[PDB]
């Protein structure tokens, strides 16, 4: 179903969210051959989350769950935020910048906490 299918999703965001904070204390601790590795991760799990929501997405659509896709588009929406800021961030740590990595660091966690509140309510509504 499309529940299930976005327990899927969520999952894989969560993956994400592991990875992320194991890649945080990666950068504190200097570690650059690791930091590198994550962001390689990172960028396939935020990939494929997306593909994952798109799908829901448009099947809540064709299935009519108005309030469903309402919410759907409202995060989407704000994942392209979360997208915009972590390119950025890769882009800082290749150009070894890292007041700017840590200040896209900083901002994308708050953006994925943020959309966490908006995450639980597409779970109860689909
Ligand atoms: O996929 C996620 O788990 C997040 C994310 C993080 C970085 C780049 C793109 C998307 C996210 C955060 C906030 C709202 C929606 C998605």
């Amino acid at each position: 179903s499309v529940k299930s299918e976005y327990a899927e999703a969520a999952a894989v965001g969560q993956e994400a969210v592991a990875v992320f904070n194991t890649m945080k204390a990666a950068f504190q601790n200097g570690d650059k051959e690791a930091v590198a590795q994550y962001l390689a991760r990172l960028a396939s799990l935020y990939t494929r989350h997306e593909e994952l929501l798109n799908r829901i997405l448009e099947k809540a659509r064709r299935e009519g769950n108005k309030e469903a896709v309402t919410l759907m588009n409202e995060f989407t929406a704000t994942f392209q935020t979360g997208k915009s800021i972590f390119n950025a961030m890769v882009a800082a740590f290749k150009n070894g910048d890292d007041d700017s990595f840590e200040s896209y660091l900083q901002a994308l966690e708050k953006v994925t906490a943020k959309g966490e509140t908006l995450a639980d309510q597409i779970a109860k509504a689909l």
